[PDB]
C-alpha cells in the first residue's frame, strides 16, 4: 500500500531515491486513493500495480514512453502504459494502433499478445503522465496529484549522467517536455496512438527507429523493439 509503506519498499532501489522528493505525495495518492473507495468510486489499475513501471531498474532505463493515464476497462491496465496481461484479447484501440506502428516502422510481424514487459525488462520504462484512472471514464483523475509524482520521475531520469530518449505520446504527455531540457535527453513528441489522435501524427511517426538513432547517436545501445 502507497499509503502504508514507504518507496523503499513500494519501488526499486533506484527508483526509490529518486522519488524522495515526492515521498509525502505518494502516500497523499495512497490516501486520495482510499477517499475514493470509501465514497464509492474505485480505481484502476490494482493498487499493487499503481506504481509497477517504478520497480524496472531506474539506472537501466534508456527509453521513456509516456502516455496520459490507464487503460479505463477493468482487465485491462497492469501498470505499465499501453500493456495488457498476455490472455487478453481483443487488444484495446490504443494498443493495436501502437502495433500498427510497429509493424510499419521496424518491418516485424504483429505481436502475439498485448504483454509490453519485454521492453520494460529492456530499458523502457513505460509511464503515463497519472497512474490512475476511474473505470469507464478516462481523464478522471488529471490534476489529482499524479502530475507532481510523474514530473520528478522525468526530472531525476534527465538528471541521471546517461542518455535518455523521451516518447512523448500525446497532450498531457507532453508537458513533460520542459522538464526533458537536458543535453543528455531528447524528446520525440507525437499525437496519442487512441483513435481520437492517431490520425493527426501517430501514423507514420516511426517512434521506434527514431528513439533508436538518438540512442546510437548518444553512443548508447539500441533498444531491441522486438515482441514474440
Ligand atoms: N489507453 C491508454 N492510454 C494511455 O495514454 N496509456 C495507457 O496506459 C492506456
Ligand atoms: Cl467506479
Amino acid at each position: 500500500s502507497m499509503t502504508a509503506r514507504p518507496l523503499s519498499e513500494l519501488v526499486e532501489r533506484g527508483w526509490a531515491a529518486a522519488l524522495e522528493p515526492v515521498a509525502d505525495q505518494v502516500a497523499h495518492m495512497g490516501q486520495f486513493l482510499r477517499a475514493e473507495i470509501a465514497a464509492g468510486r474505485r480505481y484502476l489499475p490494482a493498487g499493487s500495480n499503481v506504481l509497477r513501471a517504478f520497480t524496472f531498474p531506474f539506472d537501466n532505463v534508456r527509453v521513456l514512453i509516456v502516455g496520459q493515464d490507464p487503460y479505463p476497462t477493468p482487465g485491462h491496465a497492469v501498470g505499465l502504459s499501453f500493456s495488457v496481461a498476455p490472455d487478453v484479447r481483443p487488444w484495446p484501440r490504443s494498443l493495436a494502433n501502437i502495433f500498427d506502428e510497429y509493424t510499419a516502422d521496424l518491418g516485424y510481424p504483429l505481436p502475439s499478445n498485448g504483454d509490453l514487459t519485454p521492453w520494460a525488462q529492456r530499458g523502457v520504462l513505460l509511464l503515463n503522465r497519472v497512474l490512475t484512472v476511474r473505470p469507464s471514464n478516462p481523464a478522471s483523475h488529471r490534476g489529482k496529484g499524479w502530475e507532481a509524482v510523474t514530473e520528478c520521475a522525468i526530472r531525476a531520469l534527465a538528471a541521471r549522467a546517461a542518455p535518455l530518449v523521451a516518447i512523448l505520446w500525446g497532450r498531457d504527455a507532453s508537458t513533460l517536455k520542459p522538464m526533458l531540457a537536458a543535453g543528455n535527453c531528447v524528446a520525440i513528441e507525437s499525437p496519442h496512438p487512441s483513435p481520437l489522435s492517431a490520425s493527426r501524427g501517430f501514423f507514420g511517426s516511426r517512434p521506434f527507429s527514431r528513439a533508436n538513432e538518438l540512442l546510437v547517436g548518444m553512443g548508447a545501445e539500441p533498444i531491441d523493439w522486438r515482441l514474440p
